[PDB]
């Protein structure tokens, strides 16, 4: 049962406050003790600050849910951690069997096909694709309208920068880059 | 008049299912005869297989529907062949006057842009975008985050690579490549 | 209060048509002295004739309204110019404190992260994503599933091709293109 206000930890902020209210959340707190429980997110972009609030906000007694925009279409058959600080923003698609874990950013208009492991605490960008039976490890970026072919994996901690598209299995870390508009 | 049943022949074939059950089929029965004659999708991503499925089924008295997710927008004056065995996924977008014809796949959030035609047993992967008065052959696949510019031809059979961008018109029959991500 | 017709100045004009009457229009009359004054709409892709027509209908009289598709996502404290001839296309989505400035162009699926300015009469096409604080000059042309990275801006009168991520500030006007599919 959602409480009726939120209280956001964290631009991003406000954004994460459009969805809450989508949600229908009637008031946003913003934070940057002996408070009320109401419901906690946090509205942090990077992924090892958000890891280490949400350490410190659960061991408080705090609830830190999920805020998912309504727009978002996820399959029956998904797995979503509940309550686990992920965002979901407007028009994301989570396809069948697909599991999102927590933590995780799915930014607008971003898509995660059938099969699909979204590691904990990555940030899926506005626009990325992650094609079937895609393995996102832990920790990882992936850029604005980038994208992962089907049946790959990408090891924890790595980068895969704005437009780029994965194409190999990256068993160890790394980053990797797409090509940079020139000009002419 | 849809049936309340569906048979769907096909992964795949549970994303078919939930895209079914969005347009309010009640239940769905997965293939891989004296049968009763509920409507029937062909859940097989593969353009080739899906065609041949697509002919015996017919030969058999059997009626294979358009599965349409309620997301996907159709303008009034588009043409989607009717009873077509064409998927059209979540937040699809078809724009005025554009054509599509039997057994295509509109994966999610791919755009057609007006005055489009769309040839048969084509694949459009998800968010793959064709701009105004593209002409894409039968037997076509564009890759994921792929696009065509305007008023390009893309022949019979050909295949357009995961993040690629047609730029001219292409006659003949080819594979058009894209740029793949590089590790640093 | 918006009129019941709705004038439609200008392919692109079928597409305005369907986002009027999606809007409520009862009925669309094409274009291409003594008229009754119902609202008016500029469907020309072009940002130098749209602005010559924006001017010369505005001082004789007409109201030239913004076309917004039911289905696109504004953030309540994102600022869009009213009546301002803008178009805002399926499933677009504008951010918290993002700037739609007049006559703007914002095609299907495009997103507009928080913070963004983008200047007037400028063309954002399908697909296309600017991030965070992204500034975009007046008359831009943003190509199909093009993007700009957080923080950049692009001057005036620019150019960015399609499937092109734009990665570093652009002070003087250009052209900035991306790598097109390679025959194989």
């Amino acid at each position: 049962a959602r409480t009726e206000k939120i209280y956001i930890y964290g631009g991003h902020g406000l954004v994460c406050e459009d969805v809450a209210k989508n949600m229908g959340y009637k008031e946003c707190i913003f934070l940057d003790s002996t408070l009320p429980k109401y419901d906690f997110f946090i509205a942090i972009g990077n992924n090892e600050i958000r890891k280490k609030i949400y350490q410190k906000i659960s061991e408080n007694g705090f609830k830190i849910v999920n805020l998912i925009h309504k727009s978002a279409l996820i399959s029956p058959s998904a797995i979503v951690e509940e309550n686990a600080g992920i965002l979901i923003m407007p028009y994301v698609v989570i396809n069948a069997k697909a599991k999102i874990e927590k933590g995780v950013i799915l930014n607008t208009s971003s898509v995660i096909e059938h099969e699909c492991v979204i590691g904990e605490f990555s940030h899926v960008s506005v626009g990325a694709k992650c094609a079937g039976n895609v393995k996102i490890g832990k920790n990882c970026f992936l850029g604005i309208n980038s994208c992962v072919l089907p049946n790959l994996s990408l090891a924890d901690d790595s980068i895969l920068g704005g437009g780029a598209t994965l194409v190999k299995n990256q068993d160890e870390k790394g980053v990797f880059v797409g090509v940079p508009a020139k000009r002419m």
